């Protein structure tokens, strides 16, 4: 029959508005203040605005009606952005806390303790004084965790538990980042069915993955459009993107499917409208790969699988249920 | 003729007694909005800022040049906000210190000169309010991305005739890396200011660098851990020379006929995040005065060594207004 709130940069939304979500997207990869310092390196800020409302636009024609933007505080985050853009184009947005690959020194000198005084505030109180909280955390690992690192992975899980948000991860699929990710979280007692092991259509190495999803983690096939077929001669695009079909990484939704752990997946194009981290040019030539940008995934995803013989009712589940029971809060500990 | 401030373009004049290197906030870009109850909260260090640029103004400072970059946290809001409220101005900085951000590190020299020249012609951020000196920074011999900004402040520099002013590793003589970059570029050295060089008791690498044009930016007087000795963070970070050593190199300059081409200050802040959290409480436990250091104990001092007030007049005073006024 029933078929809660989760807090969005436009207010809280029920469990059902959620519907079809990409649980990780961003507006627009950067660093903190440099949209503001310097807008002119992304044409101007109306230019992103409309570049961004333009493409959730296109997602939402395709049946999405939430994104999770997983961009940091150090991935350059601006929820006024966020708030803007999904008002003007009537997509969810759920903004996130945590901490990616590039913290300043003001963060990377910070205690567990301080950090986690941090995310909370994000949380609970709101990001910078907009007063929208943040609904998830990011943390980040590149293979072996640095001592820092280690920090935030323990932060972030207990500001989890102390406010029944998830959390949700960046890896090194290849080196199998989430074996270590998970041993940590679960050293403070974080449960994995709120922890999302990001990047992991990076890899093609199924027992790695199929371990985790059997321990209880969310398994993140979150970046299937990301492919430089036919871009060999740009070493950067290459580089980033790597040289792996979206196909091949589409067919490890239904390897997993197939060996029963429909209800650990989650699916999302790690998409952006905006990209000043990289090389300067590696927008435009992103937007040449996939044109469909964040519509990837239902326009050629869904059809991909449904010929595949994967049901539409498994699909639907994976894109809108599974998505509902990771971004609804838990019970706050205590 | 004019000298931008936070405030708006100043006339020479009105510039009068310069701290040419301070901060109202170290920091890191973004870091303060997000994250102002690590200061206690924004209104608390608006506070405190106003309170000591009031103390310094009693003193008799006029200006303060706030040489905090975007990638050290600069809000130029805020150093609006304080130079109204104590009537002390502020001159904004551009360049790039010792912690940019992947979106900085990845751009090319002639990106980063385009970056500078916005806040210097057209204004940071979305504030109107542009800069009057570009800041840069090496820690020993300059990485690639450092070269880049080095040559990309020179450019901006030429362009628009605002000065440089630098951050070094003064003990491993980076003054002599950052010329021979700058020079590589056509700049002149009577447009660079080769900072923290009160940090080595080495008088010949200065003394060198000034034969040759440079500015020497004594800058950090009031640096000194003497009696934090069990405090290893304080003392890796402000060392164990006194503020009278510090302060003898100025005399010592003095001595050798370079007062036209010292710069003195006290490199002090009221907020600082990108250390250990302890860090603002320890440095104001030993010197209250904070940026009024200067007046307050410098110039007094040195008066003592015989140095006479008209050449005081002309290092705090005279050199500041030429070195800032765009060429
Ligand atoms: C698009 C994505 C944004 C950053 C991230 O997901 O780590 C990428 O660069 O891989
Ligand atoms: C006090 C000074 C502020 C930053 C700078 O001058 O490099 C420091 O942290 O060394
Ligand atoms: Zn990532
Ligand atoms: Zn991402
Ligand atoms: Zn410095
Ligand atoms: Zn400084």
């Amino acid at each position: 029959i029933s078929e809660d709130r989760i807090n969005t940069v436009r207010g809280p939304i029920t469990i059902s508005e959620a519907g079809f979500t990409l649980t990780h997207e961003h507006i627009c990869g950067s660093s903190a203040g440099f949209l503001r310092a310097w807008p002119e390196f992304f044409g101007s800020r109306a230019a992103l605005v409309e570049k961004a409302v333009r493409g959730l636009r296109r997602a939402r024609a395709a049946g999405v009606r939430t994104i999770v933007d997983v961009s940091t505080f150090d991935a350059g985050r601006d929820v006024s952005l966020l708030a803007e853009v999904s008002r003007a184009a009537d997509v969810h947005i759920v903004a996130a806390t945590g901490l990616w690959e590039d913290p300043p020194l003001s963060m990377r000198l910070r205690s567990v303790e301080e950090l986690t005084q941090f995310f909370l505030r994000e949380i609970q109180y709101g990001i910078e004084d907009t007063g929208i909280r943040a609904g998830i955390i990011k943390v980040a690992t590149q293979g072996k965790a640095t001592p820092f690192q280690e920090l935030v992975l323990r932060a972030a899980a207990r500001a989890s538990l102390a406010t029944g948000v998830p959390v949700t991860t960046h890896t090194f699929a290849s080196q199998r980042d989430g074996e270590q990710q998970a041993a940590i979280f679960e050293s403070e007692g974080l449960s994995p069915s709120r922890v999302c092991i990001g990047h992991s259509d990076d890899t093609d190495d199924l027992s790695y993955l199929t371990a985790l999803a059997a321990r209880g983690y969310l398994i993140g096939l979150d970046g299937i459009p990301h492919s430089a077929i036919g871009l060999e001669d740009n070493a950067s695009a290459s580089a980033l993107l790597g040289n792996r079909s979206w196909q091949t990484r589409a067919l490890l939704i239904k390897a997993l499917i197939d060996q029963g752990y429909m209800k650990q997946i989650l699916v999302s194009n790690d998409w952006l409208f905006g990209f000043s981290s990289y090389v300067t040019n590696i927008m435009d030539v992103m937007d040449s790969v996939n044109p469909d940008g964040m519509a990837f995934i239902p326009l050629r995803v869904i059809p991909f699988l449904r010929e595949k013989g994967v049901p539409q009712e498994t699909l639907a589940g994976i894109t809108v249920t599974n998505p509902a029971r990771f971004l609804s809060p838990t019970l706050r500990a205590s």
